[PDB]
């Protein structure tokens, strides 16, 4: 998260932290997560495309920091690694790029809601809130784009959606960006979601509830000039996400 505010898991209880467990015993940040339901964590494909081995990944809940054991939180092995069929990545754009990751305890349990660990409510079919309306972002990713390490602490920013007129513009992404992805950045261009980010929530409360509206997903380098976040736009994915889930 490029600006923005540090943050807490206590303010962001959905937020799923993902790693990956490589050959020799090291484990390093892969990407953000959602619960969406006890036994589901929603991340992007691209995320995991490169190495779909469901065994080599950690998925934690209730964790604050990068490297620490945060008080209350959970550890989780992944039960079964689904990504979409269709996914694809041309020079910017992501395609499809929507993961489901059935999360397990070492006992078998998936997860307890707690104070720090609790769901995000999906959108509803054709509702999603009008371009200009203020969302929230979390991650664990760069603070800069010159940056190679991540931030400790969690982090959080508030971005404003971008019709998809707009985005089509030439100086934008023009026919590369979808009506099945939503844009989001600061009219300012000073604050947005980076490398790292990536799989993590897009939240909107639209009237009156929280919502799961997006998924980072890509973007051409962070928080450039006309060059806004790209989230795959939830409500489009719905029938997808129940039919993997039941
Ligand atoms: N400009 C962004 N918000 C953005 C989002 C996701 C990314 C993923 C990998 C590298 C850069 C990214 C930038």
């Amino acid at each position: 998260i490029i600006g923005g505010e540090f943050t807490t898991i206590e303010n962001q209880p959905w937020f799923a932290a993902i790693y990956r467990r490589h050959r020799g015993g090291s484990v390093t940040y892969v990407c953000g997560g959602s619960l969406i339901s006890p036994c589901w964590v929603i991340s992007a494909t691209h995320c995991f495309i490169d190495y779909p081995k469901k065994e080599d990944y950690i998925v934690y809940l209730g964790r604050s920091r990068l490297n620490s054991n945060t008080q209350g939180e959970m550890k989780f092995e992944v039960e079964n690694l689904i990504l979409h069929k269709d996914y694809s990545a041309d020079t910017l754009a992501h395609h499809n790029d929507i993961a489901l990751l059935k999360i397990r305890s070492k006992e078998g349990r998936c997860a307890q809601p707690s104070r720090t660990i609790q769901t995000i409510a999906l959108p509803s079919m054709y509702n999603d809130p009008q371009f200009g309306t203020s969302c929230e972002i979390t991650g664990f990713g760069k603070e800069q784009s010159t940056d190679y390490l991540y931030p400790e602490q969690l982090k959080m920013t508030v971005v404003k959606l971008i019709s998809h007129r707009e985005c089509q513009q030439p100086h934008y992404y023009g026919s590369e960006v979808t009506t099945k992805m939503l844009c989001a950045a600061d009219p300012q261009w000073k604050t947005d979601s980076c490398q790292g980010d990536s799989g993590g929530p897009l939240v909107c409360s639209l009237q009156g509830r929280m919502t799961l509206t997006g998924i980072v997903s890509w973007g051409r380098g962070c928080a450039l000039k006309d060059k806004p976040g790209v989230y795959t736009r939830v409500s489009h994915f719905l029938p997808w996400i129940r039919s993997h889930t039941k």
